[PDB]
This record gives C-alpha cells, structure tokens and sequence, in this order.
DNA sequence: TTTCC
C-alpha cells in the first residue's frame, strides 16, 4: 500500500538535507550516543551516592504514600496517583533501540476503527468552524525565536545572528517559494529558499517511565515500550515488527563498569522532529497570532495558568471528566491538515502561504541513529512531500494543531453522547462558528478546558447533564471508544495540564480543588531530561539556564499538595543517609548562586537585586524553559524574564508578512 | 553536537 521511498545518508536526495558546514555535516553523521548526565553541577545521574538516595526515596514513599484514585479515576485523599518507582532510570542511557517514525500513519489509523474524515456533516462544519474562529482576525507580533536553537535543515545554526537573518529572509521569500510550490516545484523552492528538505528527527528523554514491583517476584518491571523497526515504519505498518524496546540496564556495567543496582533501567526514549526553520518560520509567523487570539477570546477553554485559575472554572460544572488521549500526535489525521487548509483558502488565506503550511506537514524524516549501528537514513522524497507522519512537533503549530483536533473531537464526544438538542444549532456555517464560538467561551451548558491532548470536559446541571454521567460511566467500563476520530479514555488520575484534581467525600467539581502533582516535583528534581550543559557559557542557551531558581517557586508549585511536608522530609532523610548532607542547604546554596548568575542576565535586576520581583512562573521558566513548550505561554511569563529566552524578529518586517498572508 | 510557546 506504498511502502515510502528511502534513502541513505550517501544518496544525494540525504546529502542536500545538510549544508557545506561542520555543524551540518556532523548532524548528518552523528552516531548513536548515550551516558550518565549531570543532573546538578559536579552529580552525575548513575552516581552510586544518588542512585541509592533513589533506591531509598523511591521505596519509601511508594510505600507509605500508597496512591488515592477510585474505580472513576478520581484522585482524592494524599494526592497521590501512582508510585514513585519511576525515579528509578539511570538517566543519559536510552532504551534500545529507539523506534523508527512511522511514514504513514493511515493504517494505524484505520486498524485503531477511527475515520479518515469528518464523519457527519455536522462535525465537517465544526472543524472548519474551529479554522474559521482560530484564524480569523488576528494581531500581527514579533516573530520570536528560543535562543540556541538549531535552524536544523539544511544549516544547523545556532547563532542568533544568523536565525534572524534566516527568518527575515524567509518572511521575504515565503510567499515566492510557496508559489514555486504550488506549481510543484519543491526542489526549487527548497534550493532556492530552503523551504523543504525534512525534518531532522532528535530522540529525547523521557526520564521517568513506569516502573513497578511484582510482590511475588520481589523484582521491578520496566514498563514495555514497543517500537518500530525500519520495515515496519516505511511500510505504515504492513511489513516490519513491533516490539519492546530493551530498556535493561545491565549491559551499563558491561560496557561502562557503571554500577547498576538492582531496579533501575534505561530511559524511554520519545522521537522529536526539528523541522527546517526557513519553512518553520513564515508558519510561526501566524501560530503566535492565533495563540494570542484564542488565548485572549477563548481563554475559558483556552488559556489556562494557575491552579485557582483552572480551580474557578471546574468548580461550577455539576460533572467533569478528566480524558485521556492515546499516542496523539502519531494519531493525529492528515485529513484535518488538509481540511484545515480547505478552509484556510475559502476564509482567503493566500493560497503560497497555505501551500508552505500544507507542505510542512507532510514533509519527509531524516533518521538520525536510533541505535548502534543504525539510522543515517532518510524516509520520504524531498522533492514530492507525501508522507503521513501525524504531527510532526519541529512544526511551527504543532500545538495549535493538536488543539482544534482535540477540542472539536471533545465537543464533538459530547455532542454524540449528551447533548442532542444543541444538534439542531449547528445547521451551516455561520450557524455553527456561533456555536463554537459561544461554546468556546465557557457560555453553555456543555463546556471544556484543554490544551492538545489533556483536557476536562464538564456539563452544568442541565438537558445534558445526565448524559454526560452515562458517558463518563462509558469511559470506566471503556469497551468502547467514544470518539470516531482519536482513541479516547479516562486519565486514572484525573489531572490537568500538570495540576491534579483532588475530589472529597462528595466527589464532586464544586468540593474539589487543583493541587500540584508532588510526583512531578520529585521528577523534575531528581530525574531531569537533560544535564546541566555546565560547558555552555551562555546559560539563556542551555536546557535548564537556571536551575537553583526552581527551589524558589517550590512551595508555591507543589505547597498545596497533601504530602508535601512528608515528601520534603523523606527526600532530606534519604539525602542524609546518601550524601551524610542537607538536600535543603544544597538547594539553597543553588538557589543563592543562581539567583546572582541571573542578574547578569537580566538588565533590570540589580547586579544583586533579589528575586523580588519574579513570579513562580518565571522561576519555573528559567528553571525549566520546557514548561514554555507545553505549559505556559510568553503571556503567562514576565517581560523582562522571557527577553532572556527569547529573541524577535521586527514587528515591521513580521507585520507586512503578515498583511500579505491573511485575507484581512 | 539536537524542535515547537
Ligand atoms: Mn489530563
């Protein structure tokens, strides 16, 4: 059912992914690579000191921590959802091998029984109502660029300097590469602008994974990760195998002499796509317009912040469901990216600018090495652009993209099973984008608050209401799946956007209240994603800038969560009979020293002007600009904390773009 | 020597 072209590093078609540079030469080569990280200046992640601290900590609290979530998924009583074994990763070594991306994902699709288009007319006009409202009268903004960055495909930059030149150029020549593109062109307008190519696919970390204890045994289990190898990806599934990837860390000791005590493993490994930033940003030109827009105009089911602010909204639904969505973005339908162009056409998007946004979505992948000995191959021809990866998160709107599936696909869920006569509302397109867009605002009876894949559908008392019950009930019984189009379930642990729900007695939206998820904490603490990059000067280029900051904001992240205290003293404990050391003055020794690199950094702090003035979110931000990609938003983050992150393009130079892309 | 609000 056509297996996708592939190619090898030495092909030409792989050669012109990467320019005449050592950068890009060197990209193109890498070869597997894994060891222990540096989780915190001068402690290295397999550190026997450390991994006995997690031996210990994690054994603990599990222990006297057990988790609090009923038959409904409903978290109540500690907080706590699951166990604390997932510390247990020897942080820097990857589960073998990493999987190869699937090149279409159609098959999948169809085998999952989910459709390949809007299945009702209903839902066609709901979707394109969703386009409709997201894109329509947007503010033209600077273009903003993350410091450090690569420009993967075709020069691996990462000089700033030279980002914005790429994407100011870019803006200049969109619309003509685009055009090159629509009359298919694509090796022209690749050579000629490098808008085309692939993307570059960079593994990461997923530090923390399940991990359990079989009572009989004694022993713990790795949670099975299966994964794809080549056959199997080029052909969507038709040939080739699936299997679990070896997340063993015995072979650590083997090969490295690194200790491995008993119950720790290697990390899952997730694929990731950098995708070509020529092409990448005339898109990101228009994603951040229609972030503003519907975070600003339909912040209710949209902009989400705090704990209390999330609190406000659930606490008057009479009903809320916690979903759950399986493996989204691979799941994620090539039909919605061209309805969703459709769409963009007859709203009058130009149509070169359109094409730029098509094309990056079914852009071909350059593998890197998924393992020892493999990878250095290319899926999908550069010079017709055909593959069905799902989403691709390089994408300069994954996110966006991810939210009009999702919410349409949610509102669409409760359409179907509780809310029939609001059908009759929905007969065209005006009718419908008035739907949606009061929907969107919180204003009926049915409502939602979501971000890409997470999300909480809620029903106020009502005509509905009682539907909404016997779908939540659907969920708990889940023997069938309540949506057409993705694989949706209930989240055993109803939380949101990192913040869980804590149900009383009552069980109810009204009674409960948002508290940290404490697991997270001890996550982001003891089992970063990345080391702390101490061989980089500039820390606003590395992973984790500033990560003393992080105790700062502690209390007032996690603070509400029900064993916060204990889980301090366990840590503090544990880190005594492991380090014979306070883990609290190590923190605060970080948080003094970084709290004086930042001023350095930030114009407007004092050469030793404290943290005074900074909010949890920022300290979180510097601690962690990831939470930037999937939490918060620049709006969300102070000013003058988010120029250390960030860098912008003129709004002049953005603006005209702007105005010869959107209709009006 | 490696992505995206
Ligand atoms: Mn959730």
């Amino acid at each position: 059912p056509r297996r996708a072209p592939a190619f090898p590093l030495s092909d030409i078609k792989a050669q012109m992914l990467f320019a005449n540079n050592i950068k890009a030469q060197q990209a193109s080569k890498r070869s597997f690579k894994e060891g222990a990280i540096e989780t915190y200046e001068g402690l290295l992640s397999v550190d026997p000191r450390f991994l006995s601290f997690k031996n210990e900590l994690s054994r603990y609290l599990t222990d006297h921590f057990p988790a609090n979530v009923d038959e409904y998924g409903r978290v109540y009583g500690n907080g706590v959802r699951t166990n604390f074994f997932g510390m247990r990763h020897m942080n820097g070594f990857p589960m073998i091998p990493a999987t190869w991306p699937l090149a279409s994902n159609l098959k999948k699709r169809a085998d999952a029984d989910l459709a390949d288009g809007p299945v009702s007319e209903r839902d066609n006009l709901l979707f394109r109502a969703a386009v409709r409202l997201m894109f329509s009268d947007l503010e033209p903004v600077p273009l903003k660029i993350r410091k450090g960055s690569s420009t993967c495909i075709p020069y691996f930059s990462n000089d700033m300097g030279t980002k914005i030149e790429i994407a100011e150029r870019a803006l200049e020549k969109a619309e003509e590469a685009g055009n090159l593109m629509l009359q298919g062109k694509f090796d022209d307008a690749y050579q000629l602008h490098q808008m085309g190519g692939a993307y570059y696919v960079v593994y990461r970390a997923q530090s923390t994974d399940a991990i359990t204890l079989d009572p009989k045994t004694g022993k713990f289990v790795s949670k099975d990760r299966m994964v794809a190898d080549f056959e199997y990806a080029v052909t969507g599934g038709e040939q080739g195998s699936l299997f679990a990837a070896s997340k063993d860390a015995s072979r650590l000791k083997e090969q490295y002499g690194i200790d491995v005590p008993d119950g720790f493993f290697c990390e899952r490994r997730r694929t990731a796509m950098g995708g070509p930033f020529a092409l990448n940003a005339p898109i990101m030109a228009v994603a951040q317009p229609v972030r503003n827009k519907i975070y600003s105009k339909y912040a209710y089911t949209f902009h989400h912040t705090t704990r209390l602010n999330k609190e406000e909204k659930v606490k008057e639904w009479s009903l809320c469901v916690a979903t759950d969505v399986s493996d989204h973005d691979t799941f994620w339908p090539g039909w919605l990216r061209d309805l969703i162009c459709d769409e963009l056409l007859n709203m009058g998007y130009a149509p070169w600018w359109v094409k730029l946004f098509e094309t990056s979505l079914k852009l071909p992948v350059y593998v890197g090495a998924p393992a020892p000995e493999q990878g250095h191959t290319l899926l999908g021809d550069p010079s017709n652009p055909d593959l069905e990866v799902g989403l691709s998160s390089g994408q300069g709107a994954t996110d966006l993209m991810g939210t009009l599936l999702m919410s349409i696909t949610y509102l669409v869920m409760q359409l179907d099973h509780t809310a029939p006569h609001l059908n009759s509302r929905i007969k065209d397109m005006p009718s419908a984008c008035r739907f949606l867009d009061s929907y969107w605002q919180g204003h009926e009876e049915i409502r939602q608050i979501s971000k890409s894949d997470d999300a909480m559908l809620g029903w106020t008392k009502g005509r509905a209401l009682v539907g909404g019950h016997r779908l939540f009930e659907m969920l708990k019984e889940g023997k069938v799946n309540p949506s057409p189009y993705m694989k949706i379930s209930y989240e055993h642990g109803g939380a949101f956007l990192g913040d869980i729900l804590l149900y009383d007695s009552r069980r109810e939206p009204g009674s409960a209240i948002f508290v940290g998820n404490i697991n997270s904490m001890l996550n982001n603490q003891f089992s970063p994603e990345y080391g702390v990059q101490s061989g980089v000067r500039d820390r606003s280029k590395r992973k984790r800038p500033f990560p003393g900051l992080a105790w700062a904001s502690m209390k007032d992240t996690y603070g509400a969560c029900p064993i916060y205290s204990d889980v301090l003293e366990a840590i503090e404990r544990c880190w005594w009979n492991a380090f014979g050391e306070s883990y609290r003055a190590y923190r605060e020794d970080m948080l003094k020293r970084d709290t004086l690199e930042l001023s350095r950094y930030v114009a407007s702090m004092a050469r030793q002007a404290g943290l005074a003035e900074l909010t949890p979110i920022d300290l979180e931000v510097l601690a962690d600009p990831n939470k930037l990609q999937y939490k918060w938003t620049e709006a969300d983050v102070s000013a003058n904390i988010h120029e250390v992150l960030m860098h912008g393009v003129s709004v002049e130079k953005t603006e005209r773009f702007l105005r010869s892309v959107m209709p009006r």
